[PDB]
């Protein structure tokens, strides 16, 4: 009685602006998971055992964050991009040292990493929520994530 | 000091009709997309029909899921869902499966199509959804991307370079 | 030496009587499911909880039973029909009422749709069993588990 | 390349008014787990297994989302304070009753008290969302869970 | 449509004789779970901690298969009884020594009362068939359950 | 190396025919404890049949898993149990279970009553088995906590206040 | 007051000669179908490549617990299964398999026949082990229903509309 | 049979108010220690942050563990647990706890002085609690084991060889 | 409030050097255990291999946990544990284990031996743990308990009835 | 930068010399899984139930082990041949007997079995080695396997 | 009758810095790897994309595993791996991967020479390897012959007949 | 065919010389574990929970490759001595102090001991890899595993 008379319904599409803030997000994932990796294995110095464990945990979090962003692009008929070079041209996270660094500064450096990357997302949030609530919520997952792992790091340096 | 509260009989959140209504809609065709999604689970045949056979189990799964929990929804704001078979086969909105066997093409052009046709009815209903109540539109959420993941997996089969 | 020299071997195919016996089990078995689900839903009063979780097992064994049946049917060679028109205008089960119900009238109306979908299994078995004892073991199982079903629902308004 | 230069990039911190919506929201779950214990130990009458395992449940999401606003008032730079005479004095649920109950009583009582916690995340709702959709994401989640726990309970209750 | 109108569906009922007949196989299975935990601790000789495991499995299997029985005879709306007096007095297993027996000792104990078992189950398999097949699969599976924990006891003792 | 024993065969603890009979008690009671609580478990009918339903299997298995040890301890200690069904019969001191189908409350009382039985053998064979063996009095002490959580489970259904 | 049995040594059932040769029959194709199924497995090339991959491991799997089960049962008969690799070989009614690499569409057709042939030896063999023992037969209805089960979704490939 | 009990209606072990009441002590200790171990998880900052955090979220869970345990077993004996918030702040013994973010020594200083006030509270109450009843003692035997392994784990933080 | 200690450090409960060494006794006696209950378990050869093997297994498992328990137990009440091999060698009272490849009569008989050996210690040792505290007699009953559960298990073996 | 230039990058390619020592591992390694199920099935005597569990130990190592030769071949592009014509021509393994056996006979032939399966991977292991160290380290933990099974079931009939 | 070294300070054993460069040859192959199977996983499409879908998510996550374990490797012989972006992108060997939507067939022949390469460069790196420290070369051939099926079981798809 | 006429196959046996070798790595992972147990009871400091849950690892990992290595030694016809006399008086690890340590010199002395105990690993690998790569494999993956072990404990001392 109420059944639609047509064969050819077709979904939602993305806008190439929401695509381009989606693939901001994305890169800055990916590259949060390798400059997690990073500090992972090189860190040293007194505590290691602690920071060992959260950076893979961190770094865990990042990968399914990038990995949820890139197939919700999918679903909404875009491109995601995240070939090695495109990330290191266009990711806006700070460069990461490259020897064996103590476990203070690997805390200052991982903080000051997930900071930016949490402040990418918020930078996109309005753009985003304005077409796709659902996109949004992802969004707000992330940023819930991310921010509990950057306060778990960063309480190590906390002086009170 | 005391802040507690002397009444001993607080209520909760009730629902307005036009809100039950919308809900209605949106379980009578989380509904039928099972039933129709069952229906191409059994009767696919042709060239990747493992695959098919698969993703169309793990579609009617996400829906049973989602109509179970529309359902309850509407139970807790105090409203009546109705799931009954003919209330489904006289409202639903989602076209007709064809009875017989099907090829794989096929079936992924029906259920892409069917699909698309459920997540239009939730985006239809979320806005005043979400004006009343963003608890509820936050399930809203969840059914629209879910069911958006499941299509996409569904069509890319058909889709050419 | 006993090893068949044949390059095509035909299999079992089902007659088109046995194909709308199993259809007239289907079409019960998916509508006890629908049943179920809304008096698991609408069901209300003294001791619902118990009500709320046998129903939900209720549904989850004649959702197992149906997806065997018609798997069944598609492995004989017949070809299942278990779409909303069809069921709505060809089931068996007696209607169930649109509100919210008590839980002894649920019982009592659960018991009699249980009690019709055993019936119409009781009257298919003879003729599926003449052709396909490995069909009728399938029946014996579906027998054995609506019945214990009806019996834990049921044993709640007994009186002695 | 787009990187940062910024090597102290900073995070989001939360507003006093915003700390004390989230501490108002902490003191009624806190209130509520102890209540629901409560009525868990001392509940008896008919249908006592059901109400003795529900509370147990709720008692344990109570627990879930205590926690979960604590750890968000954390990562945005606030210090939440569960302790005894804090939540004692500045609760909003009624006192709950001293000796053994009846379960309708129990019912009764339990609903009431959900109906007040719920209604006090209704209240904050706003201004958190106004200042963070990503805490309002939290606190929507609260309020369907405790609500579908009131539904659970209160059922048992209804007429016809 | 094809909806039946009558609100009132009774299910089938057992006769007195298969009552009788199923509880003759569920007194003959409960004296079988006690002699086989009799047996489970008062064995010592060689091969102990095989017969003991063994004699252990034996005892779930009987014990489920009672379970079973007696719930269907609940389902068919008869009457099972096994209190210990009933068993003692109409059970049909030869009685079980009462002091420390030698593993040859038990292995031969142990294969003649599960064969007496399976003989019970043998006799009533005909009558018990041409009332409910359903019941027949039953007691299929328990006579299978059962011939394959005796040879597996048995084997034991078994010359070449 | 200094401190090692000579003995060539060393051996243990043994219990004396007291203390095997005091075991003995314990555990035909609990033997036919589990029996009644499997007929009450199949022929229990009425309102809220579930839960007492699912409350008799958790106390039959317990009564079970309780049996087993003491019957163990029994063998540990070089003592032969005899758990076979005429003995269970002739020399247990639970009451009797009634037939044929019974309410919910009678079954709850019935079973409160023969709980309370087995608990109250378990204390009087207490003193003794504590004072000579304490390993064996923790057993005992594992017990009594078990059966008497059993019972205010299954106790506080029927009551009124 | 005692329906107990005198008879110390009581005797079980014993299968017949036929009997134990149909069993033997329906083992050894049983083997073969095992053997066959794993070789189709690493051979396979082509299209769905990984769908057949996967679902060929699944039949294997289902043949050896067959295979067990039906050996199983002889010797709790009394009978002696005869699984060796040389009688296995000289008395197997399924086609031999082709010895080199296969395309998707040729392995679909070859295992299907092959099933196809298995359970044709199992309904022959069916009516005389359940005029014999219905406790067999129905472990002869379990292969039969698994087997066809597998055959309907290996074969599903190469339908046509 | 022979020893039958006739009695239709036996009653268990009653508590005395006494026994209540020293039970009564050990529930708001540990209700108290659950709720100061939290606030120590949740405000605790400075060098070894996560071990602290995370052992502290161990204890809390031991606690809440023991209280429930305790609580039910003053159910089984026929009195009347109150673990109510006012109760617990009005009667329980743990001194204050501070209030605001503290660093990782004050914190594990504060925690161990705590867990040492639960386990003296528990000693004084076992004489009596052990002298009616022995099982009871059992449970006061555990919780103490389990609150001085906890005591050990956190204090060794801070120790200075 | 009202009842909140005052006091801002509070000490727990210290044992005495004699309890001290009372449990070191049975540490290294648990300790010399599991070294040969892993010698045999590796040197066993002869009739009824396998049984034996994974005994033993069992045992040395069981060992370990006890000796784990005993020593954190140790720690928590202020004692040092000395576990090192040179101390567990100079001071266990365990008869030495034979070498080379043992007979599986032998490795019952002295398995057998060594175990009541352990379980005289810590029934020597329990009067005296016992008069100062109650928690670690506890653990020592469930020593005794386990020890004697496996004795029974690894003797019943060479019984002759 | 450092990456290559190519469209089609060749892997490694295996001699027929290699793919025939492979053949000669798998064709004993089938033939010992099939021997292995016969003795475990017909095994009877003293100790029967260790020998039972252990055989079956051996034949799901074996048949591990036979799957994962093969796989390396197809990834080595070789081509298996594991029908049952080819292992019963050319297996090495001597011919089982026919009927029930004892279980000082069948630790015997098992023994001797496993040793003639290991004898045949120590043959080809310097021949596969010089080709392939990853080949080799999959024979090296077939070898450990099988030795540790043999020990297991030989030592049963050890006398000292 | 002691064979204890005196030694205080023994030392490991240190890789060259070769050998490190050898190893983070590997790993920054392994790295980017990774990233394109990413890329295919998400931008595949076409006939058989849920199986090319899956088996490119299994390959990712072995390449992972794989470069973790060669990161630890060289952090345990004090050498200092180096993962970062820029690194990886201006010193692997991989061709660099398309970058818009591609059909099932291209990304099988890209894949299948992708992993080629790498190992390829794990080929000519395992001499030096082996020659230094043989348990760095087991971990080598472990990632052969891993990356070996994986390229097996993707390339498998385009073979003809 | 090709099956073998033999009946009694016999399998590798090890020289005294690798049984000795075995005996002196087996002695050494002994000491190794009961070490690792002395340390994870007796330190205390700072990092006290990190070093107490890596000593349980490393025992573990001792634990189960000593129980390896006998075991191998068995398969081989070897016969391992692992005794409490033997192991005092023929290990090579250095002797632990016997009171409560600070962390950091639990830290040296660990890896002090791990370091002793991969050195004589290293020591017998070329002679047990000249005769049998099975188990040079073995040494391989107790080397591999000791090493990281030894790393991961050794980080915390470490400076910069």
């Amino acid at each position: 009685s109420a059944r639609r008379t047509e064969s050819d319904i077709q979904g939602f599409h993305a806008t190439p602006e929401f695509g381009g803030n989606l693939q901001k997000v994305l890169v800055d994932l990916i590259e949060l998971s390798l400059q997690g990796k990073q500090a992972h294995w090189n860190v040293v110095g007194s505590n290691f055992r602690d920071l060992h464990l959260q950076l893979d945990e961190l770094v865990d979090f990042a990968r399914e964050g990038s990995d949820t962003i890139a197939e919700r692009m999918r679903a909404l008929d875009a491109v995601p991009d995240g070939r090695s070079d495109t990330v290191a041209a266009t990711t806006t996270l700070p460069e990461f040292p490259a020897f064996e660094r103590s476990t203070a500064d690997v805390v200052d450096l991982i903080t000051t990493r997930i900071n930016a990357t949490v402040d990418t997302i918020r930078r996109v949030h309005d753009a985003v929520d304005a077409e796709d609530p659902s996109t949004a919520d992802l969004l707000h997952g992330l940023i819930d994530g991310l921010e509990k792992q950057a306060w778990l790091i960063r309480s190590e340096n906390r002086k009170v």
